[PDB]
């Protein structure tokens, strides 16, 4: 288990060094954007929360395809001010709802040391 605490501070600089594989072993959910909502990486650990197949989002658009749910402007519309920002720090709960079992999850999104993309990690409370 990859050992890396929901919410730190430092949280974008342990996980730059991580490949697919090694964000398998984080104790949350991590799905990692591009600046248009594009899932680019995609965990276990978030499979495990939504039933999603992580294999089978990538290159999906977060947004518009997989998760409507989020299309508001509570959730959607922080990412979109953060991304033409170019900084973005948040951390709220949400229920997802979409074709699931409703559940209560806390979300932090935070950019990413790369180029122009962003992290939303998941757990549940």
């Amino acid at each position: 288990m990859e050992h890396v605490a929901f919410g730190s501070e430092d949280i974008e600089n342990t996980l730059a060094k991580m490949d697919d594989g090694q964000l398998d072993g984080l104790a949350f959910g991590a799905i990692q954007l591009d600046g248009d909502g594009n899932i680019l990486q995609y965990n276990a650990a978030e499979g495990d929360i939504t039933g999603r197949d992580p294999k089978q989002v990538i290159g999906k658009n977060f947004f518009k395809d997989v998760a409507p749910c989020t299309d508001s402007p509570e959730f959607y519309g922080k990412f979109k001010e953060g991304v033409a920002s170019g900084n973005l720090n948040t951390m709220f709960e949400y229920t997802f709802d979409y074709q699931m079992t409703p559940t209560k999850v806390k979300v932090h999104m935070k950019k990413a040391l790369s180029g122009d993309s962003y992290w939303v990690f998941v757990k549940r409370v």
